[PDB]
């Protein structure tokens, strides 16, 4: 099955998912001199005051914090978006070392981790219909650099113990995602896809310019997770990041 090892790594995904070599693949390298400032681009609108987290799950390639998306409780709008996108879940991508982990790179600079807050267009009614459309999903990408601790992240850090291996889940209520956002909402945007199989090209990527810093110990716990299910040989969940894909004449626009 797909994963991130040498035998089932990102380099083999095309076999089972041909779209892997498509025209609007993610992630990509954001070249700052080449991105275009677009003044017609509106400020993002992040309204997460009413978000309802439900649980955290180790799905074998990461850990997802999932939200109640049966109503417009946590939404994202504005930016290069048209309509309302409801928050479904958030997960991360991290490395074995602080020197790598992010999916997107800036001027070829690799961050320690990358957070993805996944949202779906409500005119499609359900997440499942949404992935089938060109403007079905909106993902907020936030880079993580090692420095000072991120208070807002500790709640997550603390429950990882609980969902060590694939298939485990834990009750994860009352978690406010506002605690993971940077001060500034300046962004870069381009049309791309999911960074994991099925790699569908349904995403409008919104990657924040300003990184959030987390401490060395915060990041360390992410690395204690396992790709394997319980009672199986242990394989640390590290380097669950897909490398940069060809931009292929897509244009990266900047809000600043
Ligand atoms: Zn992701």
């Amino acid at each position: 099955h797909w994963g991130y090892g040498k035998h089932n790594g990102p380099e083999h995904w095309h076999k089972d998912f041909p779209i892997a070599k498509g025209e609007r693949q993610s992630p990509v390298d954001i070249d700052t001199h080449t991105a275009k400032y677009d003044p017609s681009l509106k400020p993002l609108s992040v309204s997460y005051d009413q978000a309802t987290s439900l649980r955290i799950l180790n799905n074998g390639h990461a850990f997802n914090v999932e939200f109640d998306d049966s109503q417009d409780k946590a939404v994202l709008k504005g930016g290069p978006l048209d309509g309302t996108y409801r928050l479904i879940q958030f997960h991360f991508h991290w490395g074995s070392l602080d020197g790598q982990g992010s999916e997107h790179t800036v001027d070829k600079k690799k961050y320690a981790a990358e957070l993805h807050l996944v949202h779906w267009n409500t005119k499609y009614g359900d997440f499942g219909k949404a992935v089938q459309q060109p403007d079905g999903l909106a993902v907020l990408g936030i880079f993580l650099k090692v420095g000072s601790a991120k208070p807002g992240l500790q709640k997550v850090v603390d429950v990882l113990d609980s969902i060590k291996t694939k298939g485990k889940s834990a009750d994860f209520t009352n978690f406010d995602p506002r605690g993971l956002l940077p001060e500034s909402l300046d962004y870069w945007t381009y049309p791309g896809s999911l960074t994991t199989p099925p790699l569908l090209e349904c995403v409008t990527w919104i990657v924040l310019k300003e990184p959030i810093s987390v401490s060395s110990e915060q990041v360390l716990k992410f690395r204690k997770l396992n790709f394997n299910g319980e009672g199986e040989p242990e394989e640390l969940m590290v380097d669950n990041w897909r490398p940069a894909q060809p931009l292929k004449n897509r244009q990266i626009k900047a809000s600043f």
